[PDB]
């Protein structure tokens, strides 16, 4: 299983995300998400993280 320690889903706060990892690039503090909040964000959005922000894979 893929566990991304240190990292937690700041849509449904799964920590540590297990699976695939959407990590935004325009966010300093950092915004991450699951595969099923990215796959549906949210609340989701506050704060520095507005839907204009592109998130893309962790590898
Ligand atoms: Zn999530
Ligand atoms: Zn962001």
């Amino acid at each position: 299983s893929n566990v991304h320690f240190g990292a937690g889903c700041d849509s449904c706060g799964v920590y540590p995300i297990i699976g695939d990892r959407y990590r935004c690039k325009d966010c300093e503090i950092g915004y991450d998400l699951c595969k099923d909040c990215y796959e549906t964000s949210k609340p989701g959005r506050f704060q520095q993280h507005t839907p204009d922000h592109r998130l893309e894979l962790a590898r």
